[PDB]
């Protein structure tokens, strides 16, 4: 499923992400924009055998199990296929676990490079939240 920007903003707010661990809602929408272009089916297969899954491109080396990544952990304790759903709930719950560590949203390189330090509120501007 390909969310609209404002549709995803509303859904992330309803899933409790506004100011979660200090990151305002627009951070999360911006991260989804540059990780997956709001596509819950997005995948990115890396040549180390790991894969990034879903709207927030959550990687199978650390966070989810896909059974195809050697030496991997499953720290969100979920199958990676749960990250491909039209319901963003599993991606959001794993995202909350990832962002609660020392590096915060720096775990998302796209967020680090295209969002951090910018006026991220622009990503929720005009959305009737
Ligand atoms: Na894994």
């Amino acid at each position: 499923k390909v969310f609209g920007r404002c549709e995803l903003a509303a859904a992330m707010k309803r899933h409790g992400l506004d100011n979660y661990r200090g990151y305002s809602l627009g951070n999360w929408v911006c991260a989804a924009k540059f990780e997956s272009n709001f596509n819950t089916q997005a995948t990115n297969r890396n040549t180390d055998g790991s894969t990034d899954y879903g709207i927030l491109q959550i990687n199978s080396r650390w966070w989810c199990n896909d059974g195809r990544t050697p030496g991997s952990r499953n720290l969100c304790n979920i199958p990676c296929s749960a990250l491909l759903s039209s319901d963003i709930t599993a991606s959001v719950n794993c995202a909350k676990k990832i962002v609660s560590d020392g590096n915060g949203m720096n775990a998302w390189v796209a967020w680090r490079n295209r969002c951090k330090g910018t006026d991220v509120q622009a990503w929720i501007r005009g959305c009737r939240l």
